């Protein structure tokens, strides 16, 4: 495996987005993983609709949380339209089935706590993960390899877009949907192979990724 991976430098990751208040992080995480997968497999960068998932994915809770795994299943069964055709309106609305621009074939779930298998997959694509976000340290993070306190429970869907090392401290590169004023232009470097079981802030507890 490569010592370092950063899909942002590979022309397959769109700019950081902002979910606002709506608990639609799961739609952002699912969309981010699919967008990059389509970029890797087809060399096509097409911005996809979080709003369709929020409005139309029936296992989730709209602005009160949801499942990127089931979002993958939805895209595999029904396809997904573009962000231009169906933009994000910061709240759940009427479910529209517009012209779809992409499918996937399925998804896979990574075993709990297996950062080694996680690294294997991150070296090939972007992965959807959940983190324990509900803490002052996590919300107020600005720069560096995060060393602060996590929330009590996994409650926030994000993505891993790469991995690397600074001063011999291994980290994952985490894409969030809180806009660019959070962290390092919207991203966080979180310890990799850390001493927290489930990964730092639970990042390895429930990882999943789309299959083209």
């Amino acid at each position: 495996l490569p010592n370092s991976v950063d899909w942002r430098e590979k022309d397959v990751v769109f700019p950081i987005r902002n979910q606002g208040q709506c608990g639609s992080c799961w739609t952002f995480s699912a969309v981010a993983s699919i967008e990059t997968l389509i970029g890797i497999k087809e060399d096509r960068m097409i911005a996809l609709s979080e709003q369709e998932l929020l409005d139309c994915e029936r296992t989730s809770y709209g602005c009160k949380g949801g499942y990127y795994t089931d979002a993958f299943a939805y895209v595999a069964k029904k396809g997904l339209t573009s962000r231009e055709k169906y933009p994000y309106i910061f709240q759940q609305g009427q479910c529209y089935q517009k012209e779809k621009v992409v499918k996937i074939s399925g998804y896979r779930r990574i075993p709990k706590n297996d950062e080694k298998k996680l690294q294997s997959v991150v070296a090939q694509q972007v992965v959807s993960v959940g983190v324990k976000s509900k803490s002052r340290d996590f919300q107020h993070y600005r720069s560096g390899v995060f060393s602060g306190a996590c929330g009590p429970r996994v409650d926030h869907a994000v993505n891993i877009v790469g991995y690397g090392s600074e001063g011999g401290v291994n980290y994952w590169i985490v894409r969030n949907s809180w806009g660019t004023n959070w962290g390092e232009n919207g991203y966080m470097r979180i310890p990799r192979n850390s001493n927290q079981s489930g990964g730092y802030c639970g990042i390895a507890v429930q990882a999943a990724y789309p299959v083209y």
